[PDB]
């Protein structure tokens, strides 16, 4: 299926690796969406892939806004396990898209 046009801001995240990443999630999204884009990033598993917030991890059902991750939070993503027994291609990627909705 396709995907509604929604609001959507840029955050700032921090890697291990001491290197911030440009990461792009909707202000509705949930981090299940954040971890979405991480994947192009890295393309680690969620089981892996874990998001922090002021010392507090992160968990779906909740939204960005939330958690209080505006387009200026700092996250942190910390790992556990090892992964990387899968794959991921698809077109209709690194694609911009409008914004809509009141706040």
């Amino acid at each position: 299926g396709s995907l509604v046009p929604r609001g959507s801001m840029q955050i700032f995240v921090k890697t291990l690796t001491g290197k911030t990443i440009t990461l792009e999630v909707e202000p509705s999204d949930t981090i299940e969406n954040v971890k979405a884009k991480i994947q192009d990033k890295e393309g680690i598993p969620p089981d892996q892939q874990r998001l922090i917030f002021a010392g507090k991890q992160l968990e779906d059902g909740r939204t960005l806004s939330e958690y209080n991750i505006q387009k200026e939070s700092t996250l942190h993503l910390v790992l556990r396990l090892r992964g990387y027994a899968d794959l991921r291609e698809d077109p209709d990627r690194q694609d911009h898209h409008p914004g809509s909705g009141a706040q």
